[PDB]
Formats: C-alpha cells, sequence, structure tokens
C-alpha cells in the first residue's frame, strides 16, 4: 500500500520537522517506497511539515552541467563554448544523479533556482528569495553561497535513505577550514544574464574532495567520514519517512564539527 501524504507528515513530525523550520533534504526515493501519487507525495507532504512560514532549500544542480567539458581550462573549449545552452534556472533540469526528487522540488510553483549553473539550489518558501541570491561563480558551497544562508538561518539537513556521502553543506566546513594543501578546481559555465549567454570561468574548492586523501573516486570523500564521525558521537533524532530510515541534523552543528574535524587532522 502506497504511502498516503498525512502518513509522511506525521512521521516527520515524530522525526522532529516543526512548522517553520528551514529543511534541506536528501531523498532515496527508492529507499521511500511507492508514494500514493509518485514522488510528489513526499514533495507534498515535505512542504506541508515545514508550514508556510518555513522552507525548503535543496542542491539540484543542473543536468547538463559543462563541468568536465570544462574541467580544468582557462576557458570553454571552442566545441562547448559555441553551441552550449544558457543555464536558464527556471527552466533547467536538474542533475538527475543528486536524486529523482530534486526535479519535482524544482518544478513546484514558486520554487526559486540559484543561478550558478553547477552549484544551483533549489528554494521553496518566504526565504527563498534571500537563499538563492546571490550565487556567483567561485562561491558554490562556502561563504555567500545559499548554503552559507542556510547555515545562518538554524537549518535542519533532512536525509531521508540517502547516505552519509549526501550532507553536501559539509563542503562549506571545506571551504572554510584553514588548513594546507585545499584542492582547487577550474571550470567554465553558462550563464544567462539579461536573455544573453554569458560565459564564466572561475576557481572554486574542489567540491570532490577538499584533499587528495578524501578525492580519490573509490572512494569515501571528506564529507562522507567527517558525516560518519559525527553521526557515530551525536545525538541525532532517527525515524523512518516512508519506508526509508531518515536522520534530521542539525546545519550549523555538523559544519562546526567539520571544521574542526578538518583542522584537527592537517596543519594551517
Ligand atoms: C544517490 C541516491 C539518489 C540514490 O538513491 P535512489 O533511490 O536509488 O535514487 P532516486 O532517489 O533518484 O530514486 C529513483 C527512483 O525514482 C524514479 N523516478 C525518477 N524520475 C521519476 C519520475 N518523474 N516520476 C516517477 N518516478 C521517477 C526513478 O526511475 C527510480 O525509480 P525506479 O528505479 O523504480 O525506476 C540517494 O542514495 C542519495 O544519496 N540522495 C541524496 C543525494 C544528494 O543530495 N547529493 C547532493 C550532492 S552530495
Ligand atoms: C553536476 N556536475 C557535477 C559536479 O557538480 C560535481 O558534483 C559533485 C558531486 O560529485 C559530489 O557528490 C558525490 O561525491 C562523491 C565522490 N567525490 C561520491 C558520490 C557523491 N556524494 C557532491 N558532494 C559535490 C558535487 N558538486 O562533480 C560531478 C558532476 C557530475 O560533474
Amino acid at each position: 500500500t502506497p504511502w498516503s501524504k498525512s502518513e509522511l507528515v506525521r512521521q516527520l513530525r515524530d522525526l522532529g520537522v516543526r512548522s517553520g523550520d528551514m529543511v534541506m533534504p536528501h531523498v532515496s526515493l527508492r529507499a521511500v517506497g511507492p508514494l500514493a501519487d509518485g514522488p510528489q507525495t513526499l514533495v507534498d507532504a515535505l512542504i506541508e511539515a515545514v508550514g508556510p512560514t518555513g522552507n525548503i532549500l535543496a542542491f539540484v544542480s543542473w543536468r547538463d552541467s559543462p563541468y568536465e567539458q570544462t574541467l580544468g581550462h582557462d576557458a570553454p573549449p571552442a566545441a562547448i563554448a559555441q553551441s552550449w545552452p544558457a543555464f536558464d534556472p527556471d527552466h533547467a533540469p536538474a542533475y538527475p544523479g543528486f536524486g529523482a526528487i530534486n526535479e519535482f522540488i524544482r518544478t513546484y510553483p514558486g520554487c526559486r533556482r540559484t543561478a550558478h549553473p553547477d552549484a544551483s539550489m533549489a528554494a521553496i518558501g518566504p526565504d527563498a528569495a534571500w537563499l538563492v541570491a546571490p550565487h556567483e561563480m567561485g562561491a558554490a558551497y562556502g561563504p555567500r553561497s545559499p548554503i552559507a544562508r542556510f547555515l545562518a538561518h538554524a537549518g535542519k539537513i533532512l536525509s531521508i535513505g540517502a547516505g552519509p556521502d549526501a550532507v553536501t553543506a559539509l563542503h562549506y566546513a571545506e571551504a572554510v577550514a584553514r588548513i594546507e594543501g585545499k584542492r582547487r578546481v577550474t571550470y567554465s559555465m553558462p550563464l544567462l544574464r539579461e536573455g544573453k549567454r554569458v560565459w564564466v570561468t572561475t576557481s572554486d574548492w574542489d567540491s570532490n574532495g577538499i584533499l587528495d586523501e578524501y578525492a580519490a573516486p573509490d572512494g569515501p570523500d571528506a564529507v562522507e567520514r567527517i558525516a560518519r564521525d559525527y553521526l557515530a558521537r551525536t545525538r541525532v533524532a532517527q525515524g523512518p519517512v516512508g519506508g526509508a530510515q531518515s536522520r534530521l541534523i542539525d546545519a550549523a552543528d555538523i559544519v562546526s564539527f567539520g571544521i574542526e574535524w578538518l583542522e584537527a587532522r592537517h596543519a594551517a
């Protein structure tokens, strides 16, 4: 029997989600199980759980982000630069690898989208505009990003059947950690400014591993190691949402634990 919207709201309430909360979900729909009206059922339950004064923030990125196509170049290669589509935030599909739920979140009426094509965030609620802008190239997940403002607003990280590697907010801890040898990457993204495509090339922290030892793809990254150490030492509300076991994490607390985790293991 498919999970109903009211059943999920009760589960989210037991987990600790309150009206007015600012929640960042990381979801595995296969772990949730069949829903009454598909993935939209979970989206409706999330929005009812946070209430009218609450907010939902999701890292949705972009299905056609030219990350690897421009990685390590001073400029987009000629073939990429001429024909690649401009990132239209209100029309660009989410990256499917980060969760099929995000395309349902992105297309919810009233949802806002940040202008960073690769690190694009989706936000629903009264603070959606403040969350999504600004989001410049070179500030993907650190200060001045939607993650930073999410951390300054008592945000809660809701992992629904997702592994510890999914804690995207921990990339802020990597960005501000005062450690030596931090990895950086250079890529180019096509922005849509006033109907005109504008290519922007920037450098930023490597979101696939802040240090070399955490960047092997086979391959637990710094996000997974920090989250597992945190979840092993911290009392976190855990319970079912649908068929998936879930956690409601204090975003500012795990990011503070992440900065201390990195700076305790690597010199300045
Ligand atoms: C990676 C991860 C998504 C994999 O878990 P998953 O359940 O296997 O993947 P999804 O959540 O996208 O669920 C996919 C299911 O929904 C289906 N689906 C996709 N789009 C659909 C749509 N429009 N309508 C109905 N069903 C759809 C998929 O087909 C699939 O179902 P199927 O296998 O029976 O065909 C999950 O483990 C996770 O970690 N999520 C958080 C990731 C994140 O936030 N990353 C940010 C960078 S760290
Ligand atoms: C859309 N373009 C994408 C580009 O944004 C970037 O995506 C990053 C992504 O891997 C990271 O998630 C994975 O990390 C690892 C191993 N490191 C294991 C599984 C995942 N948790 C996330 N933490 C940060 C993302 N920015 O690289 C790939 C890309 C497809 O090009």
